[PDB]
């Protein structure tokens, strides 16, 4: 863990909903999320990498204009952070608040309704370009002018592997045991990996990904 000492700092665009509109000054980050916005604690903030938009536009040239932040619902938009360099448990200082990565975002069939593309959820899930959520470790003033500083790297499980373990690999107790060991793991994901260990099976994903057609 030398990255803690590198003082990594990433500028971020901020958005809140009434849906999501860009915020420009300073607002309060409370335990439940951004003031004026809307496993509550574990999902108070959403993140989606801007890089991913190039991939969707190149994939769906015809509806390229739908693919711009914050089309995926995210609160935070950055360059330079993705599923392969963000780790489960990472704690970041933002202005005066402390936030911790708690799980990858799970793609939902509602996404398909929103882009009017019938298999975007399945595609998000298959590519692993899903973003992630934070739980707020300490509330406080934050701002669109204040960058995200990495301050603690406490696990060796990346968002990418956490997503592969949940959705890309065949049943494996060891991996489920490894995922349960990552600090900051949200309650619902703890519940889901624990249930697979006990049941001996992988819970269905059709309803989440396809709605009534699942």
């Amino acid at each position: 863990f030398l990255v803690e000492r590198e003082q990594m700092r990433y500028p971020v665009d901020v958005y809140t909903g009434k849906a999501k509109i860009q915020v420009d000054g300073e607002l309060m980050l409370t335990e439940l999320g951004l003031e004026g916005d809307e496993g509550g604690p574990d999902r108070a903030l959403c993140h989606y990498p801007r890089e991913h938009y190039l991939y969707w536009a190149r994939e769906f040239p015809e509806q390229a204009e739908l693919f711009v932040a914050p089309a995926f619902g995210e609160n935070l938009s950055t360059d330079g952070l993705t599923e392969s360099n963000v780790y489960m448990g990472d704690i970041f200082r933002w202005g005066e608040a402390l936030i911790q990565v708690s799980q990858p975002r799970s793609p939902c069939y509602k996404l398909n309704y929103h882009f009017d593309i019938s298999d975007i959820a399945q595609l998000m899930q298959n590519t692993g370009k899903v973003g992630w959520l934070y739980s707020v470790i300490a509330p406080g003033k934050v701002s669109a002018d204040a960058p995200l500083e990495l301050v603690s790297r406490v696990s060796d499980v990346t968002v990418q592997e956490a997503a592969a373990i949940a959705w890309h690999m065949p049943f494996d107790d060891d991996q489920y045991h490894r995922l349960l060991s990552a600090a900051g793991l949200s309650k619902s994901w703890t519940r889901t990996m624990q249930k697979r260990r006990l049941s001996g099976k992988i819970e269905d994903f059709s309803r989440r990904l396809w709605g009534k057609e699942g």
